[PDB]
C-alpha cells in the first residue's frame, strides 16, 4: 500500500514552490537524495496529483536554461566521478 507514502511527496512538491528552489535543496532538507526525489516528484506526485506536478516541472525548465552556465562544476565532477570514456550521445550546437 502507498496510500499514506503518496503524501510524503506533497510536501516536497509543495515545498519546491514555497521556495522556488532546486530538487537539491528540497532533498537534502528531508535527508534523501534528487535520485529518490525526483522519481516520486515525477511518478507518484504527479499519479496523485498532476496540477501539483507541474510546480516542480516548471523550476527544471529553468534549470536546463542556466545549466550551461552550471556545466563548469560538471566539468571537474568528471574527476571525482568513474571512468571517462568517448562514448557522450548525438547533440548539436
Amino acid at each position: 500500500m502507498h496510500d499514506y507514502i503518496k503524501e510524503r511527496t506533497i510536501k516536497i512538491g509543495k515545498y519546491i514552490v514555497e521556495t522556488k528552489k532546486t530538487v537539491r535543496v528540497i532533498a537534502k532538507e528531508f535527508g534523501v537524495s534528487k535520485s529518490t526525489v525526483h522519481k516520486d516528484l515525477t511518478e507518484r506526485l504527479p499519479e496523485i496529483n498532476p496540477d501539483l506536478a507541474n510546480e516542480v516541472k516548471e523550476i527544471l525548465d529553468y534549470h536546463k536554461s542556466i545549466r550551461h552556465l552550471r556545466g563548469g562544476e560538471a566539468t571537474k565532477l568528471k574527476y571525482k566521478k568513474d571512468e571517462i570514456l568517448e562514448g557522450e550521445p548525438v547533440q548539436q550546437s
